[PDB]
DNA sequence: ATCTGTACATGTACAGAT
DNA sequence: ATCTGTACATGTACAGAT
DNA sequence: ATCTGTACATGTACAGAT
DNA sequence: ATCTGTACATGTACAGAT
């Protein structure tokens, strides 16, 4: 039932060889152009991030994010209006971009650099994507097997202890517990050219984070291990991502929905439940329709909270119209109560 | 319980803690500075705190630190000596010449100078009583002897670092798969190794440093012991078996030949048998350290108990303990354990 | 001026003391 | 239950070195 | 500063066993 | 049907060399 569906979503191993090969050759590039050269941005590494990389990606390897991060010291950060990920950032390669650190300046330059390299790669068939304003990526559209498309998102990195306002995010405490949490937030923190002094403006990532969780997620050191036993976790992630890229498809109604969301309410869901026996692959069906319900109730509240950063309600009226959330609870509650249909179509 | 009364004794003060701690603390910093002069030899040395303080399984007062003084040793092959598993042979205007003899690191010279120069340093300390102990042959270690309120000892062990894949020995050691797990695993094999002096040429490995991570991560669950999981009594049945070993070994010099790395040994194999955390309930404390006893008295009685990190090294073989040692123990062992326990009582 | 090995600054888990 | 000393990891400031 | 080599985790594929 | 064992594939951390 639910098993073959993620059978179909499974990815083929064929695929994802043929799709690595391509996108890593694009990559290389990319990130030796921006060091071998005397950029603004010569010190940026690669951080593989997302799905693809989280083992969680569905259908096809279509879709990469790649972090390129720079390392950059003192950074005094000022929040923007409280909102809890966004702010103002402060004082050098990088003097070309300023008061205060111009996001859309930056990534501007990041385009433009991009762009070129792009223009000199010959041996793959490879464009860069019309920019979506306010957005923190670059996307390359590759083609040749497949489409196939790359986030390339620029992100600042700081040493520094992490915000105010992540303090009692991250509630890992009865589930990961204190040491990887305390471990977890002595890692470095992001900041990705996001936007809304709209302009000027970032957004924190906690990717790296994310990561980390996906591929330590049990209570038990030993959770999908090959001298463990499986959690259905991740499963439960996919056949949500899969309901709502299937309606999302769908209706232009659910445009302001993305697969974030389904990942904050599965990190919610997994903090509720820590126990890797409340997620037994025998009990796939209640995990997943217990996700469902809550999902729900995130809806019906409208409340699901950045993990990372609590005061920062992604289903605020500011961001999702109400209108929006019901429609899609419709929408839900019936693919529920029929068996989800829609698993079954293309 | 009886054996919570018996802990409460084992439980350090905090008191006794600091007093030592202050003193352990300048002592060391003094000698590690020292380490780093004139072009020494050992410039470069780093500290590691290691053994039964840092892993907070010392018992009934802070008498005795273990400090490993590591030094960073790039290119060097190893020869392993005699197939014994944990000893080993060291080769290659480099600062350790003075030491080599026909591409050898010798041991004993270099632990020779490193003794030296703790000895000079430690007359030149006025501030604290504090003296050098005499050497015991084939012993790793340079043994202070402090005397503040009271009489503490601290172990400098002079240690190779190397950055290498552990050896061939341990390919099949630290068999955590079932219980800590492979990412574990994978990492703490990805740590360096440690070679300390055991002929006069020889070094043993050390994996002090991976003990402690273990002691200090020890369940299978992420939250074994945290403030927001559930307490074990894992280290509190190494506490009492150490402390039933302690006892019996100041009054029997029959027992000269058994080391409270015997019994860290035995545990870890034991906490490798039962993984839950649920296996250590501290409700079941009685029947967890009983356990424990009758996995160490067939120990004896088999004569096996290998290296938990080298499967091949038996540190109860005939040829490092004769047999009438190990029946003397197992009868000790066995009288205790029917009887109360009366041991736990004395002084 | 710039650079750096050393020591301090900050944060928290662990476990003792209350 | 809460408070508190030690150990330990990482970030950053700086007298002395360059 | 940059690149390869090694080791093993996380996957997919499929036969034979259950 | 599901599980177990082997084979084949990629990603990732880090040592050692350059
Ligand atoms: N790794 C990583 N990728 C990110 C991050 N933020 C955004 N991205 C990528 O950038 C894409 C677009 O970012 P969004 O935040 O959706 O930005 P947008 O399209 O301007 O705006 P929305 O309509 O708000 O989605 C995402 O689909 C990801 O590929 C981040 O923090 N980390
Ligand atoms: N941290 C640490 N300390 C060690 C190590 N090996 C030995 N020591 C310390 O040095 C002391 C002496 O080591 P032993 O192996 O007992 O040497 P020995 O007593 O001469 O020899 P035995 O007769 O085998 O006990 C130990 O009790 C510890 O205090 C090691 O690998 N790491
Ligand atoms: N609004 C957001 N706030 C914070 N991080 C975000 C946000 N949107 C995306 N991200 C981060 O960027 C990564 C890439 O986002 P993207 O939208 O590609 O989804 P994904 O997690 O890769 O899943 P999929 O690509 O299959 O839909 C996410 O995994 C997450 O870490
Ligand atoms: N024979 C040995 N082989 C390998 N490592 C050893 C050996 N003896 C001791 N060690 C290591 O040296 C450390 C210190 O040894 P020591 O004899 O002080 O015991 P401990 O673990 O500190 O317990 P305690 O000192 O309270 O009896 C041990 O923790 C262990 O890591
Ligand atoms: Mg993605
Ligand atoms: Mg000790
Ligand atoms: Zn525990």
């Amino acid at each position: 039932k639910l098993k073959k569906v993620l059978d179909k979503l499974r990815l083929k191993r064929k695929d994802i060889s043929e799709a690595a090969e391509t996108v890593n050759k694009v990559v290389e590039r990319l990130l030796r152009r921006m060091q071998k050269r005397e950029s603004e941005f010569k010190g940026v590494e690669q951080l593989n991030t997302g799905s693809y990389y989280e083992h969680v990606k569905i259908s096809a390897p279509n879709e990469f994010d790649v972090m390129f991060k720079l390392e950059v010291p003192r950074i005094e950060l000022q929040e923007y209006y409280e909102t809890g990920a966004f702010y103002l950032v402060k004082f050098n390669p990088l003097s070309h971009f300023l008061g205060v650190l111009s996001a859309t300046k930056m990534l501007s330059k990041f385009r433009k650099i991009i762009k070129e390299e792009v223009k000199e790669i010959k041996d793959i068939d490879v464009s860069v994507e019309k920019e979506k304003p306010g957005s923190p990526a670059v996307t390359l559209l590759i083609r040749n097997p497949e489409e196939i498309s790359v986030n390339i998102i620029l992100a600042l990195e700081s040493k520094g202890s992490w915000p105010i306002s992540t303090k009692e995010g991250l509630p890992i405490q009865g589930w990961l517990g204190t040491k990887v949490r305390t471990n977890l937030r002595r890692e470095p923190f992001y900041l990705v050219p996001k936007n809304a002094f709209q302009g000027e403006t970032w957004r924190l990532s906690f990717s790296h984070t994310e990561k980390y969780i996906l591929n330590n997620h049990g209570i038990e050191k030993t959770c999908c291990e090959s001298s463990g036993a499986k959690c259905c976790r991740k499963e439960c992630l996919k056949l949500m991502k899969y309901l709502l890229e299937q309606l999302k498809k769908e209706f232009q109604e659910l445009d302001a929905f993305c697969s974030y969301h389904v990942k904050t309410a599965i990190f919610h869901m997994w903090t509720q439940d820590p126990q890797d026996s409340q997620w037994d692959p025998r009990n796939l069906s209640s995990c997943f329709d217990k996700l469902l319900a809550f999902f729900l109730e995130c809806l019906r509240t409208e409340k699901l909270d950045h993990y990372f950063i609590p005061k920062f309600n992604l289903f605020s009226q500011e961001l999702i119209d109400r209108k929006s959330k019901e429609f899609l609870s419709k929408k839900i509650e019936y693919e529920r109560n029929n068996g989800f249909p829609i698993f079954d179509k293309l």
